[PDB]
């Protein structure tokens, strides 16, 4: 599912990202936008050989199993397939154990490089919220 800007900022907000860890729901729909675009189904294969799976392009060598990264751990729980549904649930609870492992959101490089200290308010900007 691509996702619409505010669809997504509603549904993040509705499972409780909102001021997550202290994050406002702006950070969370910027990391999405430059993390897939807003589109669930996006995979990326990492240099290490893990793979980022979905809308917050959550990585295999930690979070989720894909059975192929080897050495890695499966924090969430949940295959890494389960991070690609058009039902953002699995990636929303996956992102607070991220966000909790003591970085916040540097976890997300491209929320460091191109959302942290960024006007991310702009990213709800007419939303109806
Ligand atoms: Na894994």
């Amino acid at each position: 599912k691509v996702f619409g800007r505010c669809e997504l900022a509603a549904a993040m907000k509705r499972h409780g990202l909102d001021n997550y860890r202290g994050y406002s729901l702006g950070n969370w729909v910027c990391a999405a936008k430059f993390e897939s675009n807003f589109n669930t189904q996006a995979t990326n294969r990492n240099t290490d050989g893990s793979t980022d799976y979905g809308i917050l392009q959550i990585n295999s060598r930690w979070w989720c199993n894909d059975g192929r990264t080897p050495g890695s751990r499966n924090l969430c729980n949940i295959p890494c397939s389960a991070l690609l549904s058009s039902d953002i649930t699995a990636s929303v609870n996956c992102a607070k154990k991220i966000v909790s492992d003591g970085n916040g959101m540097n976890a997300w490089v491209a929320w460091r490089n191109r959302c942290k200290g960024t006007d991310v308010q702009a990213w709800i900007r007419g939303c109806r919220l």
